[PDB]
Protein backbone atom coordinates (compact mmCIF):
# COMPACT_ATOMS: atom_id res chain seq x y z
CA UNK A 1 0.00 0.00 0.00
CA UNK A 2 1.31 3.61 -1.01
CA UNK A 3 0.75 6.09 1.59
CA UNK A 4 -1.43 9.51 0.86
CA UNK A 5 -2.90 12.93 2.54
CA UNK A 6 -6.40 13.52 1.71
CA UNK A 7 -6.93 17.06 2.93
CA UNK A 8 -10.28 18.61 3.84
CA UNK A 9 -10.96 21.66 4.18
CA UNK A 10 -14.00 23.59 4.33
CA UNK A 11 -16.00 25.61 7.07
CA UNK A 12 -16.73 24.83 10.49
CA UNK A 13 -19.91 21.92 10.43
CA UNK A 14 -19.06 22.03 5.97
CA UNK A 15 -19.90 18.41 7.34
CA UNK A 16 -15.56 17.46 7.06
CA UNK A 17 -15.70 15.12 9.64
CA UNK A 18 -18.33 13.42 9.00
CA UNK A 19 -17.50 12.63 5.35
CA UNK A 20 -13.89 11.70 6.90
CA UNK A 21 -15.55 8.72 9.04
CA UNK A 22 -17.24 7.13 6.28
CA UNK A 23 -14.94 7.41 3.41
CA UNK A 24 -12.02 5.87 6.43
CA UNK A 25 -15.02 3.06 6.61
CA UNK A 26 -15.24 2.11 2.67
CA UNK A 27 -11.46 2.93 2.10
CA UNK A 28 -10.73 0.13 5.25
CA UNK A 29 -13.84 -2.10 4.13
CA UNK A 30 -14.15 -2.22 0.86
CA UNK A 31 -10.63 -1.39 -0.72
CA UNK A 32 -8.57 -3.34 2.41
CA UNK A 33 -6.26 -0.13 2.97
CA UNK A 34 -4.78 1.47 6.24
CA UNK A 35 -6.35 4.81 7.06
CA UNK A 36 -6.54 7.13 10.17
CA UNK A 37 -8.42 10.23 10.80
CA UNK A 38 -6.80 13.24 11.74
CA UNK A 39 -9.62 15.83 13.47
CA UNK A 40 -10.25 17.79 16.20
CA UNK A 41 -10.95 15.24 18.43
CA UNK A 42 -7.66 13.50 18.15
CA UNK A 43 -5.23 16.67 17.86
CA UNK A 44 -6.56 19.63 19.52
CA UNK A 45 -6.62 17.72 22.83
CA UNK A 46 -3.62 16.20 22.38
CA UNK A 47 -0.53 17.42 20.13
CA UNK A 48 -2.42 20.63 19.72
CA UNK A 49 -3.71 21.11 22.79
CA UNK A 50 -1.28 24.17 23.52
CA UNK A 51 -3.15 26.28 20.46
CA UNK A 52 -5.76 28.11 20.10
CA UNK A 53 -8.01 30.03 17.24
CA UNK A 54 -5.35 33.16 16.91
CA UNK A 55 -4.34 33.27 13.17
CA UNK A 56 -0.66 32.74 14.24
CA UNK A 57 -2.04 29.39 16.50
CA UNK A 58 -3.96 28.47 13.36
CA UNK A 59 -0.93 28.52 11.40
CA UNK A 60 0.71 26.43 13.76
CA UNK A 61 -1.97 24.41 14.16
CA UNK A 62 -2.20 22.91 9.96
CA UNK A 63 1.74 23.09 10.57
CA UNK A 64 2.20 20.30 12.59
CA UNK A 65 -0.94 18.58 11.19
CA UNK A 66 0.68 18.56 7.96
CA UNK A 67 3.65 17.08 9.67
CA UNK A 68 2.07 14.59 11.31
CA UNK A 69 -0.51 13.37 7.94
CA UNK A 70 3.42 13.15 6.40
CA UNK A 71 4.26 10.30 8.40
CA UNK A 72 1.05 8.95 8.17
CA UNK A 73 1.44 8.70 4.58
CA UNK A 74 5.00 8.10 4.69
CA UNK A 75 3.90 4.89 6.92
CA UNK A 76 1.87 3.76 4.17
CA UNK A 77 -0.86 4.67 6.06
CA UNK A 78 -4.13 7.21 4.26
CA UNK A 79 -4.29 9.76 6.30
CA UNK A 80 -7.43 11.89 5.94
CA UNK A 81 -7.52 15.20 7.69
CA UNK A 82 -10.56 16.98 9.06
CA UNK A 83 -9.63 20.79 9.84
CA UNK A 84 -11.21 24.06 8.55
CA UNK A 85 -7.68 25.13 7.59
CA UNK A 86 -9.00 28.27 6.97
CA UNK A 87 -5.72 30.07 5.22
CA UNK A 88 -4.65 29.20 1.30
CA UNK A 89 -1.17 29.46 2.26
CA UNK A 90 -1.04 26.89 5.08
CA UNK A 91 -2.76 24.17 2.76
CA UNK A 92 0.08 24.72 0.05
CA UNK A 93 2.89 24.70 2.37
CA UNK A 94 1.01 20.97 3.83
CA UNK A 95 0.62 20.30 0.38
CA UNK A 96 3.90 21.07 -0.96
CA UNK A 97 5.66 19.31 2.40
CA UNK A 98 4.01 16.32 0.87
CA UNK A 99 5.03 16.30 -2.95
CA UNK A 100 8.42 17.77 -2.56
CA UNK A 101 6.50 12.41 -2.91
CA UNK A 102 3.71 11.42 -1.66
CA UNK A 103 0.13 11.99 -3.28
CA UNK A 104 -1.75 15.08 -1.67
CA UNK A 105 -5.74 15.23 -2.31
CA UNK A 106 -6.90 18.80 -0.90
CA UNK A 107 -10.76 18.03 -0.62
CA UNK A 108 -12.99 21.20 -0.72
CA UNK A 109 -16.04 20.66 1.10
CA UNK A 110 -17.89 23.09 0.15
CA UNK A 111 -21.17 24.73 1.79
CA UNK A 112 -22.32 28.60 1.89
CA UNK A 113 -22.18 29.84 5.15
CA UNK A 114 -26.13 29.74 5.21
CA UNK A 115 -26.24 25.76 5.04
CA UNK A 116 -23.33 25.59 7.93
CA UNK A 117 -25.39 28.38 9.87
CA UNK A 118 -28.88 26.56 9.88
CA UNK A 119 -27.09 23.12 10.82
CA UNK A 120 -24.77 25.11 13.37
CA UNK A 121 -24.61 21.65 16.04
CA UNK A 122 -22.85 23.18 18.60
CA UNK A 123 -24.54 26.98 18.44
CA UNK A 124 -21.07 28.49 17.24
CA UNK A 125 -22.02 30.12 14.41
CA UNK A 126 -24.82 31.78 16.65
CA UNK A 127 -22.24 32.64 19.84
CA UNK A 128 -19.80 34.32 16.88
CA UNK A 129 -22.94 36.80 15.45
CA UNK A 130 -23.60 37.46 19.36
CA UNK A 131 -19.90 38.39 19.32
CA UNK A 132 -19.03 36.06 22.23
CA UNK A 133 -16.75 33.66 19.89
CA UNK A 134 -14.40 36.27 18.20
CA UNK A 135 -12.70 35.38 14.91
CA UNK A 136 -15.13 32.52 13.95
CA UNK A 137 -14.48 31.41 10.45
CA UNK A 138 -16.88 32.67 7.95
CA UNK A 139 -18.40 34.94 9.97
CA UNK A 140 -15.69 36.92 11.37
CA UNK A 141 -12.22 35.66 10.33
CA UNK A 142 -11.74 34.14 6.83
CA UNK A 143 -12.55 30.83 4.82
CA UNK A 144 -9.84 30.98 2.07
CA UNK A 145 -11.50 28.75 -0.26
CA UNK A 146 -9.38 26.44 -2.59
CA UNK A 147 -8.56 27.68 -5.71
CA UNK A 148 -7.54 23.94 -6.99
CA UNK A 149 -8.83 21.16 -5.10
CA UNK A 150 -8.67 17.73 -6.11
CA UNK A 151 -12.11 16.96 -5.14
CA UNK A 152 -14.43 19.70 -5.22
CA UNK A 153 -17.93 18.38 -3.00
CA UNK A 154 -20.74 20.51 -2.68
CA UNK A 155 -22.03 19.50 0.60
CA UNK A 156 -25.54 20.05 0.85
CA UNK A 157 -28.76 18.37 0.79
CA UNK A 158 -26.45 15.66 -0.70
CA UNK A 159 -26.50 11.66 1.25
CA UNK A 160 -22.69 11.28 2.48
CA UNK A 161 -22.32 8.38 0.65
CA UNK A 162 -22.44 10.47 -2.91
CA UNK A 163 -19.88 12.45 -1.10
CA UNK A 164 -17.48 9.79 -0.71
CA UNK A 165 -18.57 8.17 -4.02
CA UNK A 166 -16.99 11.30 -5.19
CA UNK A 167 -13.96 11.37 -3.51
CA UNK A 168 -13.44 7.18 -4.24
CA UNK A 169 -13.50 7.88 -7.55
CA UNK A 170 -11.22 10.49 -7.86
CA UNK A 171 -8.55 8.57 -5.75
CA UNK A 172 -9.39 5.75 -8.92
CA UNK A 173 -8.77 8.09 -11.58
CA UNK A 174 -5.24 8.42 -9.89
CA UNK A 175 -4.64 4.47 -9.18
CA UNK A 176 -4.15 5.34 -5.60
CA UNK A 177 -6.26 2.67 -4.35
CA UNK A 178 -6.18 -1.20 -4.51
CA UNK A 179 -9.01 -2.85 -7.02
CA UNK A 180 -12.60 -2.81 -4.97
CA UNK A 181 -12.72 -6.31 -3.23
CA UNK A 182 -15.33 -8.63 -4.34
CA UNK B 1 -14.27 7.79 33.97
CA UNK B 2 -11.83 6.92 36.45
CA UNK B 3 -9.34 4.94 35.42
CA UNK B 4 -7.68 1.84 37.42
CA UNK B 5 -5.16 -0.73 36.04
CA UNK B 6 -5.39 -4.12 34.65
CA UNK B 7 -4.20 -6.07 37.85
CA UNK B 8 -7.03 -4.52 39.61
CA UNK B 9 -9.76 -4.79 36.68
CA UNK B 10 -9.97 -8.52 37.31
CA UNK B 11 -9.99 -9.37 33.81
CA UNK B 12 -8.54 -12.67 33.01
CA UNK B 13 -5.38 -13.11 31.20
CA UNK B 14 -7.51 -13.92 27.51
CA UNK B 15 -9.79 -10.60 28.42
CA UNK B 16 -6.79 -8.42 29.20
CA UNK B 17 -5.04 -9.23 26.07
CA UNK B 18 -8.27 -9.17 23.85
CA UNK B 19 -8.61 -5.53 24.87
CA UNK B 20 -5.42 -4.05 24.97
CA UNK B 21 -4.35 -5.75 21.48
CA UNK B 22 -7.45 -3.96 19.99
CA UNK B 23 -5.21 -0.98 19.05
CA UNK B 24 -1.08 -0.64 18.75
CA UNK B 25 1.30 0.42 21.43
CA UNK B 26 4.34 2.39 21.93
CA UNK B 27 8.29 1.00 22.33
CA UNK B 28 9.72 4.30 23.92
CA UNK B 29 13.57 3.80 23.93
CA UNK B 30 15.68 6.38 25.91
CA UNK B 31 19.18 6.01 26.53
CA UNK B 32 22.49 8.17 25.67
CA UNK B 33 23.38 9.85 22.77
CA UNK B 34 25.10 6.57 20.44
CA UNK B 35 23.36 4.24 23.11
CA UNK B 36 22.01 2.64 19.96
CA UNK B 37 18.53 3.43 20.08
CA UNK B 38 17.58 4.03 16.48
CA UNK B 39 19.79 1.08 15.77
CA UNK B 40 17.61 -1.53 18.08
CA UNK B 41 14.93 0.14 16.60
CA UNK B 42 15.28 -0.85 12.68
CA UNK B 43 16.40 -4.14 14.05
CA UNK B 44 13.11 -4.56 16.11
CA UNK B 45 11.07 -3.21 13.33
CA UNK B 46 12.74 -5.38 10.88
CA UNK B 47 12.11 -8.88 13.02
CA UNK B 48 8.80 -7.32 14.02
CA UNK B 49 7.61 -6.75 10.58
CA UNK B 50 9.43 -9.39 8.88
CA UNK B 51 8.33 -12.76 11.29
CA UNK B 52 5.20 -11.63 13.24
CA UNK B 53 3.78 -9.56 10.62
CA UNK B 54 2.91 -6.46 12.19
CA UNK B 55 2.65 -3.02 11.42
CA UNK B 56 5.22 -0.98 12.95
CA UNK B 57 6.71 2.40 12.19
CA UNK B 58 9.57 4.36 13.56
CA UNK B 59 10.29 8.13 15.20
CA UNK B 60 13.77 9.19 15.35
CA UNK B 61 15.45 12.53 14.59
CA UNK B 62 15.29 12.04 11.37
CA UNK B 63 11.60 12.37 11.00
CA UNK B 64 10.65 14.43 13.55
CA UNK B 65 13.01 16.71 14.74
CA UNK B 66 13.40 18.93 11.14
CA UNK B 67 9.61 18.42 10.87
CA UNK B 68 7.15 18.85 13.24
CA UNK B 69 10.02 19.68 15.62
CA UNK B 70 12.25 21.62 13.44
CA UNK B 71 11.25 24.84 15.84
CA UNK B 72 12.76 23.49 19.04
CA UNK B 73 16.50 23.33 20.23
CA UNK B 74 17.98 21.84 23.47
CA UNK B 75 17.28 23.34 25.82
CA UNK B 76 15.33 22.04 29.01
CA UNK B 77 12.08 23.50 27.53
CA UNK B 78 12.26 22.70 24.21
CA UNK B 79 13.45 19.08 25.18
CA UNK B 80 10.19 19.15 27.00
CA UNK B 81 8.50 19.97 24.36
CA UNK B 82 9.91 18.00 21.75
CA UNK B 83 8.88 15.26 24.12
CA UNK B 84 5.73 16.02 24.57
CA UNK B 85 4.78 16.00 21.24
CA UNK B 86 6.28 12.61 19.84
CA UNK B 87 4.24 11.01 22.24
CA UNK B 88 1.50 12.70 21.41
CA UNK B 89 2.54 11.31 17.50
CA UNK B 90 3.39 7.89 19.13
CA UNK B 91 -0.04 7.69 20.47
CA UNK B 92 -1.42 8.55 16.92
CA UNK B 93 0.18 5.99 15.60
CA UNK B 94 -0.37 3.52 18.55
CA UNK B 95 -4.13 4.43 18.21
CA UNK B 96 -4.23 3.41 14.68
CA UNK B 97 -3.18 -0.05 15.14
CA UNK B 98 0.41 0.16 14.71
CA UNK B 99 3.30 -0.15 17.19
CA UNK B 100 5.11 3.68 17.45
CA UNK B 101 8.95 2.83 17.90
CA UNK B 102 10.89 6.32 18.91
CA UNK B 103 14.25 6.55 19.68
CA UNK B 104 14.62 10.33 21.69
CA UNK B 105 17.00 10.48 24.18
CA UNK B 106 14.29 11.67 26.47
CA UNK B 107 16.84 12.64 29.32
CA UNK B 108 14.09 13.87 31.78
CA UNK B 109 11.80 11.34 34.01
CA UNK B 110 9.31 13.84 34.15
CA UNK B 111 9.05 13.85 30.61
CA UNK B 112 8.81 10.43 29.97
CA UNK B 113 6.45 9.56 32.69
CA UNK B 114 4.41 12.51 30.67
CA UNK B 115 4.67 10.73 27.62
CA UNK B 116 3.55 7.63 29.73
CA UNK B 117 0.84 9.07 30.89
CA UNK B 118 -0.80 10.00 28.11
CA UNK B 119 -0.48 6.60 26.60
CA UNK B 120 -1.65 5.03 29.69
CA UNK B 121 -5.08 6.54 29.97
CA UNK B 122 -8.27 5.41 29.06
CA UNK B 123 -9.92 9.03 28.05
CA UNK B 124 -13.72 9.58 27.60
CA UNK B 125 -15.50 7.38 25.26
CA UNK B 126 -12.76 4.83 24.95
CA UNK B 127 -12.49 1.62 27.36
CA UNK B 128 -8.86 1.64 27.50
CA UNK B 129 -5.36 3.08 27.02
CA UNK B 130 -2.19 2.33 25.10
CA UNK B 131 0.72 0.34 25.99
CA UNK B 132 3.44 2.22 26.75
CA UNK B 133 6.98 -0.31 26.66
CA UNK B 134 9.97 1.70 28.14
CA UNK B 135 13.19 0.51 27.25
CA UNK B 136 16.76 1.78 28.93
CA UNK B 137 18.93 1.52 26.17
CA UNK B 138 21.71 1.54 28.69
CA UNK B 139 25.34 2.04 27.91
CA UNK B 140 28.50 3.91 29.80
CA UNK B 141 28.84 7.55 28.71
CA UNK B 142 33.00 5.54 27.70
CA UNK B 143 30.84 3.45 25.33
CA UNK B 144 28.75 6.01 23.53
CA UNK B 145 31.67 8.39 23.21
CA UNK B 146 33.60 5.18 21.45
CA UNK B 147 30.67 5.75 19.04
CA UNK B 148 31.16 8.97 17.96
CA UNK B 149 31.84 9.00 14.18
CA UNK B 150 30.16 12.99 14.29
CA UNK B 151 32.28 14.37 17.38
CA UNK B 152 29.51 15.33 19.53
CA UNK B 153 30.85 14.15 22.63
CA UNK B 154 34.18 15.65 21.46
CA UNK B 155 32.72 18.91 21.08
CA UNK B 156 30.26 18.73 24.17
CA UNK B 157 33.97 17.72 26.45
CA UNK B 158 34.85 20.94 24.14
CA UNK B 159 32.32 23.20 24.99
CA UNK B 160 31.48 24.16 21.55
CA UNK B 161 27.94 22.34 22.05
CA UNK B 162 26.28 23.33 25.48
CA UNK B 163 24.48 21.47 27.23
CA UNK B 164 25.10 17.67 25.96
CA UNK B 165 23.55 14.92 27.51
CA UNK B 166 26.15 13.44 29.80
CA UNK B 167 29.00 15.74 29.91
CA UNK B 168 27.18 18.84 30.60
CA UNK B 169 23.29 17.94 30.84
CA UNK B 170 21.92 14.83 32.79
CA UNK B 171 20.43 12.08 31.84
CA UNK B 172 17.89 10.92 34.32
CA UNK B 173 18.58 6.83 34.49
CA UNK B 174 14.96 5.35 34.14
CA UNK B 175 14.55 3.39 37.83
CA UNK B 176 11.33 1.06 36.58
CA UNK B 177 11.69 0.45 32.76
CA UNK B 178 9.90 -2.39 31.13
CA UNK B 179 13.09 -3.29 29.93
CA UNK B 180 16.55 -2.46 30.41
CA UNK B 181 18.76 -3.49 27.58
CA UNK B 182 22.91 -3.19 28.59
CA UNK B 183 23.55 -2.26 25.09
CA UNK B 184 27.43 -2.79 24.74
CA UNK B 185 29.29 -5.90 24.42
CA UNK B 186 26.07 -7.49 23.02
CA UNK B 187 25.00 -7.87 19.79
CA UNK B 188 22.13 -5.81 18.45
CA UNK B 189 19.50 -9.03 17.46
CA UNK B 190 19.81 -10.17 21.42
CA UNK B 191 18.83 -6.39 22.53
CA UNK B 192 16.24 -7.22 20.54
CA UNK B 193 15.58 -10.69 21.56
CA UNK B 194 14.99 -8.75 25.16
CA UNK B 195 12.33 -6.43 24.00
CA UNK B 196 10.66 -8.92 21.65
CA UNK B 197 10.44 -11.79 24.63
CA UNK B 198 9.45 -9.08 26.76
CA UNK B 199 6.45 -8.53 24.51
CA UNK B 200 5.62 -11.70 23.87
CA UNK B 201 5.51 -12.12 28.25
CA UNK B 202 2.16 -9.58 27.57
CA UNK B 203 0.82 -11.00 24.58
CA UNK B 204 1.03 -8.23 22.47
CA UNK B 205 1.68 -9.79 19.43
CA UNK B 206 1.07 -12.75 17.09
CA UNK B 207 2.48 -15.85 18.03
CA UNK B 208 5.85 -16.15 16.66
N1 LIG C 1 -24.26 15.69 3.95
C1 LIG C 1 -24.80 16.27 5.04
N2 LIG C 1 -26.08 16.79 4.99
C2 LIG C 1 -26.68 17.39 6.05
N3 LIG C 1 -25.99 17.46 7.22
C3 LIG C 1 -24.72 16.96 7.35
C4 LIG C 1 -24.07 16.34 6.24
N4 LIG C 1 -22.87 15.96 6.65
C5 LIG C 1 -22.73 16.29 7.90
N5 LIG C 1 -23.86 16.91 8.35
C6 LIG C 1 -24.25 17.47 9.64
O1 LIG C 1 -23.60 18.73 9.81
C7 LIG C 1 -23.06 18.89 11.13
C8 LIG C 1 -21.57 19.16 11.04
O2 LIG C 1 -20.91 18.01 10.47
P1 LIG C 1 -19.41 17.80 10.86
O3 LIG C 1 -19.01 16.59 10.13
O4 LIG C 1 -19.15 17.70 12.33
O5 LIG C 1 -18.72 19.15 10.26
P2 LIG C 1 -17.23 19.74 10.31
O6 LIG C 1 -16.28 18.55 10.68
O7 LIG C 1 -16.92 20.28 8.97
O8 LIG C 1 -17.20 20.79 11.37
C9 LIG C 1 -23.48 17.62 11.87
O9 LIG C 1 -24.65 17.85 12.70
C10 LIG C 1 -23.71 16.60 10.79
O10 LIG C 1 -24.50 15.47 11.20
N1 LIG D 1 -12.78 31.00 16.40
C1 LIG D 1 -13.08 29.84 15.85
N2 LIG D 1 -13.10 29.64 14.49
C2 LIG D 1 -13.38 28.46 13.92
N3 LIG D 1 -13.67 27.31 14.61
C3 LIG D 1 -13.65 27.54 15.96
C4 LIG D 1 -13.39 28.70 16.64
N4 LIG D 1 -13.49 28.49 17.98
C5 LIG D 1 -13.80 27.23 18.12
N5 LIG D 1 -13.90 26.55 16.94
C6 LIG D 1 -14.21 25.13 16.84
O1 LIG D 1 -12.97 24.50 16.34
C7 LIG D 1 -13.20 23.83 15.01
C8 LIG D 1 -12.16 24.27 14.01
O2 LIG D 1 -10.86 23.75 14.44
P1 LIG D 1 -9.79 23.48 13.35
O3 LIG D 1 -10.38 22.71 12.20
O4 LIG D 1 -8.52 22.98 14.01
O5 LIG D 1 -9.50 25.05 12.86
S1 LIG D 1 -8.32 25.57 12.05
O6 LIG D 1 -8.79 26.89 11.55
O7 LIG D 1 -7.21 25.74 13.02
O8 LIG D 1 -8.07 24.61 10.99
C9 LIG D 1 -14.65 24.32 14.57
O9 LIG D 1 -15.32 23.35 13.86
C10 LIG D 1 -15.27 24.74 15.91
O10 LIG D 1 -15.79 23.45 16.62
N1 LIG E 1 22.77 19.43 23.58
C1 LIG E 1 22.54 18.23 23.09
N2 LIG E 1 22.35 17.13 23.86
C2 LIG E 1 22.10 15.90 23.37
N3 LIG E 1 22.01 15.57 22.04
C3 LIG E 1 22.21 16.72 21.27
C4 LIG E 1 22.46 18.02 21.67
N4 LIG E 1 22.59 18.84 20.59
C5 LIG E 1 22.42 18.08 19.53
N5 LIG E 1 22.17 16.76 19.84
C6 LIG E 1 21.92 15.72 18.84
O1 LIG E 1 20.47 15.42 18.95
C7 LIG E 1 20.24 14.03 19.34
C8 LIG E 1 19.29 13.99 20.52
O2 LIG E 1 18.02 14.48 20.08
P1 LIG E 1 16.73 13.98 20.86
O3 LIG E 1 16.78 12.53 21.03
O4 LIG E 1 15.53 14.56 20.27
O5 LIG E 1 17.03 14.68 22.31
S1 LIG E 1 15.96 14.92 23.45
O6 LIG E 1 16.83 15.16 24.58
O7 LIG E 1 15.22 16.09 23.09
O8 LIG E 1 15.17 13.69 23.56
C9 LIG E 1 21.64 13.46 19.71
O9 LIG E 1 21.75 12.16 19.32
C10 LIG E 1 22.61 14.47 19.03
O10 LIG E 1 22.74 13.98 17.55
Amino acid sequence: QRGLTIWLTGLSASGKSTLAVELEHQLVRDRRVHAYRLDGDNIRFGLNKDLGFSEADRNENIRRIAEVAKLFADSNSIAITSFISPYRKDRDTARQLHEVGLPFVEVYVDVPVEVAEQRDPKGLYKKAREGVIKEFTGISAPYEAPANPEVHVKNYELPVQDAVKQIIDYLDTKGYLPAKKE
